[PDB]
């Protein structure tokens, strides 16, 4: 007849699995928070690409206006 | 003490409780997978503009040699 | 006397846990690969910051050389 | 068939095998946590340079008004 103690190894194995799963949970919740931060900052970088092409358009005018000066 | 059905049932509920934590992990890593894919797309867009900077650097060098030409002509 | 079938619910519960853990594993291996790609591309962006300050130095000269032209 | 110790032992080994997969997940998510921290630091460095672009845009606008001044003076 099986005894309660015959289940001990299985109980301990599940306890250990639960401890390690809990640490995964803690870590992935932190990854979720980190990803929020990364997304916000990448969106910030991407918005500044407006500057880039404004600089681009202005430089076109600077090149043209300067060919004028070279002519004069 | 003889092993009883209730002892096995206790482990079932423990495993099913653990399964809820596993389910949260799985939902969250799938969400992270989708969000990292979107992040890479935006990083791609930033990269494409970066060498437009290379052209800017070239245009500016050209403006430099020109302005020297103006001064040299006097 | 407990019978083999009395363990069925526990066996099934562990099978389901294993299936779902396997899908987490598949997903996190994919996150690892995605992170390699992100790291490589962010390093690429960061290196181009050299351009930025080169543009910065040159513009300083353009501002100065141009004050000269304004004087002339 | 009466439940036997070997039936319980089979579940122990199954759980311990599952634990190896859990261990790989845990090692990998910890590594991802470290790498996302480093990634954010590099994203910070990119952000700091981005508004140096804002100054560039300003200097270029100034060069624009100047070059018009040169042409206007003739």
């Amino acid at each position: 007849p099986l005894q309660q103690g015959d289940l001990n190894a299985l109980v301990t194995s599940v306890q250990s699995l639960a401890l390690n799963v809990n640490e995964i949970l803690n870590t992935v919740r932190n990854l979720d928070s980190r990803m929020n931060q990364l997304e916000t900052k990448v969106d910030r970088i991407l918005s500044s690409q407006s500057l880039i092409q404004t600089i681009k358009n202005d430089i076109v005018g600077l090149k043209a206006g300067m060919a004028t000066l070279e002519g004069m």
